[PDB]
């Protein structure tokens, strides 16, 4: 951990984004929603995550499903992309 950095400076918009897991999706989707309402409000990733991550473990396989179907496809999509890339 102890990264404190959302992304990087050296990165081309061409290369495929690393593989994401169902969990991540839950966190991301949650963020995008926060901006939709409070676009002009700060979001302490540190705290925001503490509430999200905890909500991921407390979730039931049924709920995670929504993020399971997506992630499951996020692994096959990226894999194929790498084939063409390198």
């Amino acid at each position: 951990g102890s990264s404190g950095s959302s992304g990087m400076a050296k990165g081309d918009p061409k290369k495929p984004k690393g593989k994401m897991s169902a969990y991540a999706f839950f966190v991301q989707t949650c963020r995008e929603e926060h901006k939709k309402k409070n676009p002009e409000v700060p979001v302490n990733f540190a705290e925001f995550s503490k509430k999200c991550s905890e909500r991921w473990k407390t979730m039931s396989g049924k709920e995670k499903s929504k993020f399971d179907e997506m992630a499951k496809a996020d692994k096959v999509r990226y894999d194929r992309e790498m084939k063409d890339y390198g």
